[PDB]
């Protein structure tokens, strides 16, 4: 009926689950990995490749630095720490958790190489924001043509991700053309550093849970679901950073968290520019987003689905299946698996969008469809570069289960690790 905000903090406290030992989730039913590679039980596989994996939080997410030490990889389970120890080469990068996938992607290139972020001169004036923001050490700072990686993103992550192996590929011609001095490389293209795109309940087409929502009401829902996680007093403790920097909106001098969220919450910039996470999942937004954003010839792709709700046979709608979905989510999910649109000038929602994960509409997650010229095919027990390779889905699993909050995941995850090990390189 109702989407909660802030001012239903102590509903949404009571309603959720709590928060599990590491002990306790090891004891939840492991996911299982789908599929072997191809051939690997026909022939010898020789063409395989040592890239390492870099992980990409969606909407919302925070870094290994943050929040005390909840993981968004795993939550109470350290899943980059457990691919390492299992030979598995892996990174986290952090990125703005409400910024636009442009300012995500110029972020990610900068946490990957090292250096100071650089948003775009063109871009930067206008969307009316600072060209430079933070700036970052370097995790993987050797990434080259030869040195790939294997992009790895959840929710929003897996549309940062597709962002920055566009930039990275073919650049930007609106930087290139307007003369600026010292143009950030990742603009100027010609760069295949990405061996693979894993999106994992990524809103390809967005998400009609953006479409439905004013923007202030969806950051303040979610900094609910934050506090589900964090304990409601503890939310706001300072162990998170929003990383508006390039909006000058920092955490000012003196000024105490609960202050700070407030000051953000109540800022002109949730209605007033395009350049915002809430844009950019809305339908209308990721359409956007996919009119120039493209899956690369010699790239990889894959897609994974999640969903968590059943069809009500008394209405059609599709409602939150008890077990599966966190509670948190049974009006997110109720509301989108209710929720149409036919209004000029917008993507047409339809009974089709109504399946969902309590985030993501499970059609929008297979790959981008809306504006896109990219192909995607349902895997058939073969790889296929340069397109889409929807892999088989993932049901009874909510938007957050698949990232361990809450689930057993790890052996899943080290199982994929492997798949990717196996992919060969482009002709
Ligand atoms: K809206
Ligand atoms: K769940
Ligand atoms: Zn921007």
């Amino acid at each position: 009926i109702k989407i909660p905000t802030l001012e239903d903090i102590d509903n949404l406290i009571d309603s959720a689950e709590e928060v599990k030992s590491e002990e306790d989730i090891n004891k939840m039913p492991p996911l299982k990995f789908p599929v072997e590679f191809p051939e690997v039980n026909t022939r010898s596989i020789i063409g395989g490749n040592n890239y390492p994996i870099v992980l990409v939080h969606g909407f919302m997410g925070f870094g290994r630095d943050e929040l005390l030490g909840y993981k968004y990889w795993g939550g109470v389970v350290d899943l980059q720490e457990k691919l390492n120890a299992s030979g598995h080469e892996t990174y986290t990068a952090t990125v703005g958790p409400v910024s636009s996938n442009w300012d995500r992607a110029c972020e990610l290139y900068a946490y990957i190489v090292g250096g100071t972020v650089d948003y775009g001169e063109a871009h930067a004036k206008k969307f009316k924001h600072n060209r430079y923001g933070r700036t970052y050490p370097g995790i993987y700072k050797n990434i080259s043509n030869e040195n790939k990686i294997h992009l790895i993103g959840h929710s929003m992550g897996g549309q940062t991700i597709r962002t920055l192996t566009q930039l990275l590929s073919e650049g930007s011609e609106e930087e290139i053309n307007c003369g600026q001095e010292n143009i950030s490389p990742l603009f100027e293209g010609g760069k295949h550093w990405i061996h693979s795109v894993s999106t994992i309940s990524t809103p390809n087409d967005g998400t009609t849970l953006s479409d439905l929502m004013p923007a202030k009401d969806l950051i303040s829902y979610t900094f609910g679901v934050l506090g589900t996680i964090t304990g409601k007093n503890k939310l706001f403790s300072s162990i998170y950073d929003l990383k508006l920097d390039q909006w000058g909106l920092k955490k000012q001098n003196g000024e105490s968290q609960r202050d700070y969220i407030e000051r953000v919450l109540d800022s002109n910039i949730w209605n007033s520019t395009k350049d915002i996470a809430t844009y950019d999942l809305s339908t209308e937004g990721a359409q956007e987003l996919n009119t120039w954003v493209k899956a690369q010839p010699d790239v990889y792709y894959f897609s994974w689905t999640t969903q968590a709700t059943k069809e009500s046979i008394l209405t059609g709608h599709s409602v939150a299946q008890i077990g599966p979905m966190n509670p948190i989510f049974y009006p997110t999910a109720n509301l989108m698996g209710r929720y149409s649109r036919n209004q000029k000038d917008l993507p047409i929602i339809d009974k089709k969008w109504f399946p969902n994960d309590g985030v993501v509409n499970c059609i929008s997650q297979d790959g981008p469809k809306l504006g896109s010229n990219d192909v995607i095919e349902q895997y058939n027990g073969g790889v296929k570069i340069g397109q889409w390779n929807a892999m088989p889905r993932i049901i009874n699993t909510d938007h957050m289960d698949i990232v361990g909050t809450f689930g057993n995941v790890k052996d899943w995850y080290m199982d994929y690790a492997s798949f990717l090990s196996n992919l060969s390189r482009a002709l």
